[PDB]
């Protein structure tokens, strides 16, 4: 997260870190046994880390639980990032508490102008690299598709939305992928892609979760 602020320990209790020896992506807890993340974060050997603030220090509220199954969206396209969404089932149910909590799925989509909270342990620099230990947070509005497309020349699909600031300075970044975009109390986005970080006319691109709620619910019900 570039241009954000330190969230405060466990103030984003649905945020998870995906760990394969090191943090590599974020995710969001959606019930005690399931996490949603980005398909482009797919790999084997995932340990889900819940209750994290400082990812390099055991602070006392963590739960580390191995993935038992990962399900990349049936239509995920790695070249375009269309349908950049994945479900991860935990081997055992997380113990839910004030620091480890699910985030509600939307029943309807969000609109341009609505403010969202984006969070993660990704790079905090727009030029060069610095990776934080504690969770970072950013408030950012959803942009209209037309404004985003015209400003950026990005090729996106109806399964994506742009959020952020066309002037630059505030954005998600490498290492935030898979993590949450929460708007009006609902998980509306997943950190998906962009070009650089926090550059002028290059806002963040997010998977549009409202298009996937039926797939999420049916997949969890059957698995
Ligand atoms: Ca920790």
């Amino acid at each position: 997260i570039v241009g954000g602020y330190t969230c405060g320990a466990n103030t984003v209790p649905y945020q998870v870190s995906l760990n394969s020896g090191y943090h590599f992506c974020g995710g969001s807890l959606i019930n005690s046994q399931w996490v949603v993340s980005a398909a482009h974060c797919y790999k084997s050997g995932i340990q889900v880390r819940l209750g994290e603030d400082n990812i390099n220090v055991v602070e006392g509220n963590e739960q580390f639980i191995s993935a038992s199954k990962s399900i990349v969206h049936p239509s995920y396209n790695s070249e375009t990032y269309n349908n950049d969404i994945m479900l991860i089932k935990l081997k055992s149910a997380a113990s839910l508490n004030s620091r480890v909590a699910s985030i509600s799925l939307p029943t309807s989509c969000a609109s341009a102008g609505t403010q969202c909270l984006i969070s993660g342990w990704g790079n905090t620099k727009s030029s060069g690299t610095s990776y934080p230990d504690v969770l970072k947070c950013l408030k950012a509005p959803i942009l209209s598709d037309s404004s985003c497309k015209s400003a950026s020349s990005f090729i996106i699909t109806s399964n994506m939305f742009c959020a952020g600031y066309l002037e630059g300075g505030k954005d998600a970044c490498q290492g935030d992928s898979g993590g949450p975009v929460v708007c009006s109390g609902k998980l509306q986005g997943i950190v998906s892609w962009g070009s650089g970080c926090a550059q002028k006319n290059k806002p963040g691109i997010y998977t549009k979760v409202c298009n996937y709620v039926s797939w999420i619910k049916q997949t969890i019900a059957s698995n």
